[PDB]
């Protein structure tokens, strides 16, 4: 007996195209997506050409739609130098993500002030995002305040972060939030096993105590995400690692499992991978798709998912208890059982679509 | 012709005592400060041990009653292990400290939750100041947001935190900020003359741009403050130097000569030397008290001052124009041309006095 889900939607992944495609493209990171029952993804702007002006969106947006196999949406990126500049297209992205920490990114900003600038000229009805950690997260929450907005808070995996986010919301600031699967269902204790390359992400590998206090506080956490940073063996294993890890082939089985040990609730997954997903980013319903899920069959993750180029993957050997069988999207086969049954080209911006603008005032 | 004016504070240094005593004590400090024409001061508790407990502040309360020559109020250090164990003894002293960021200090906190617990359990009515740079600045006022009080910020450096605070007084919140003498009369330009280990400093010196933004913003600078943080040669110039500058003896030369430049009036001298420190520390009038200057005076800073163990300074070879001639110290000749005219001890703690005890609802 097979589960019905609707289609599930992942608002932080990177397919690395324009510029790093033999770490992924938009071809084999939606492939990846749809074997891990998502048929939506937002795409970090973190590119080469980064998206962070009109011509490098411009790109982009056609790139995704000649190779996506799954819907999109694409985030424009805060610069040092692009507030102010970025009005004319703002609506026809994901939102803005600003880049507050040392990670994998033309676009850190060196000031506070240009948080600000950012957060002043960005439409007032658009989404923020932000990689914002430890203190960051309280800094980037003074911002939204000043600016008297939301902000929408990235990867949080530390009981620190979550610890404050809850406090924030409890004293009614417009404040949502992510975590991704590596921060729930890996720690510190698995790094020795890992290496200290594969290890790499950012925010690192939290301890047992950040993990529990993430489980803990589960009603504060809005969304999972992936993050889905793929990087090949080679540089991860190199001399200058990159943070990151796969996570779109994994991210379901490894939550479905949760699921079946009754750590959280089938709704509890739903909200966090479809609606608030939906409602916070104003993203459209996709006619006739869904996702076919079974809970019984137990396997153990390999060395490397079919899909991703990363060819690798942080959790190797463990064992999940749930498998996605089968996807529909918009009316056609996707995915059954390992294959892929839609061409690179299938999958549309969703923001071009007359459901997917966010609605704003004249 | 001399003109009076009332007993100066100085709401931020570093006496040493106990445990670093070979860089200063009590009654070297507070030469330097009766030198300086400072007649109270408010001691930071970064010392050995440090000031973070009742039988540690009991101990320094002693040491600075047997050594100050001027008076005194004496801080206590947050830390990790003592929120919430202060509630007897917190009014006794001038405030509570935070230090946020890394520099000369048992006391860095490692999560913002640590910071809230602070706020959330020092009495409200009583201040509390953070050592708080760059984004933690916005961090830290998140936290007073989130916990409805105000807060100080220690020796403000930069356009970046200028312009923050700016911005989080337009919108009508509680805090207010101290600007140190080096970070108005020194910058980046100065590093080659001072060299790596003198010029270490928390915060660095900023860029030309960063200095330029301070004086265009004096309306928003609250108080002056000289982080006297006095370190011997030795130790500035060997192979790990401690940040800090000594500059008690140096801070009212300085800012007399840019009075005289007309860079800002005596009256906001005073404003920020005498007034805001009173008020926002809850600091008592010292009945028969006044320093007497000398705008006319012109000289230029030596490679040491005469009191200070410290030693050095980094303001070597500045031509200023004014002096300290005269100090009165509670009906007291205490300084005259050079000589220090009151003994140790004769100097005494300002909150056991009637009128320095911080009002508070019943
Ligand atoms: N998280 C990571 O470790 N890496 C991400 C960047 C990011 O989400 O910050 C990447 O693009 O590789
Ligand atoms: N500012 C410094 O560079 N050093 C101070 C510490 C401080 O005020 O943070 C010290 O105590 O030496
Ligand atoms: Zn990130
Ligand atoms: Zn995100
Ligand atoms: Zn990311
Ligand atoms: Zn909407
Ligand atoms: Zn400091
Ligand atoms: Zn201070
Ligand atoms: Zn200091
Ligand atoms: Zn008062």
């Amino acid at each position: 007996k097979l589960v019905r889900l609707p289609g599930l939607i992942d608002v932080h992944v990177h397919l690395r195209e324009p510029g790093g495609t033999h770490k992924e493209d938009f071809a084999s990171g939606t492939a990846a997506a749809l074997a891990g029952g998502i048929t939506m993804v937002c795409a970090m702007p973190n590119t080469r050409p980064p998206i962070i002006d009109a011509p490098a969106l411009a790109l982009a947006q056609k790139l995704a739609e000649a190779g996506a196999r799954c819907d999109f949406a694409l985030f424009l990126g805060a610069s040092s130098e692009n507030a102010g500049t970025l009005g004319t297209v703002a609506g026809s992205a994901a939102g803005l993500k600003l880049y507050l920490n040392e990670t994998f990114s033309e676009l850190r900003l060196d000031s506070v002030v240009q948080w600000m600038e950012h957060f002043e000229t960005w439409p007032s009805h658009l989404p923020i995002v932000a990689h914002a950690e430890q203190q960051t997260v309280a800094a980037v929450l003074m911002v939204a305040q000043l600016t008297q907005r939301s902000v929408h808070i990235c990867h949080v995996a530390r009981k620190e972060e979550i610890l404050l986010i809850k406090a924030a919301k409890a004293r009614g600031l417009p404040v949502t939030c992510e975590v991704a699967p590596h921060h729930l269902f890996l720690s510190h204790d698995d790094l020795e096993r890992l290496g200290p390359g594969k290890g790499e992400v950012r925010p690192e590998l939290g301890s047992r105590q950040d993990v529990e206090a993430l489980w803990e506080n589960m009603a504060v956490i809005d969304c999972f995400a992936s993050d889905h940073a793929p990087h090949t063996l080679e540089e991860k294993c190199g001399s200058r690692p990159p943070p990151g890890f796969p996570g779109l082939e994994t991210m379901l089985p490894l939550l479905l499992t949760a699921v079946s040990e009754g750590r959280l609730s089938l709704d509890d997954l739903l909200q966090r991978l479809h609606h608030n997903p939906r409602r916070i980013f104003h993203l459209p319903p996709q006619e006739d798709t869904y996702v076919e899920v079974d809970l019984e069959h137990e396997w153990t993750i390999p060395s490397h998912m079919p899909f991703s180029k990363a060819h690798w993957t942080p959790f190797e050997g463990q064992k999940v208890k749930g498998t996605v069988r089968r996807v529909v999207l918009r009316g056609e086969v996707a995915y059954i059982d390992g294959q892929v049954l839609v061409p690179p080209g299938y999958g549309q911006d969703v923001r071009k679509w007359p459901q997917g603008a966010v609605p704003q005032l004249p």
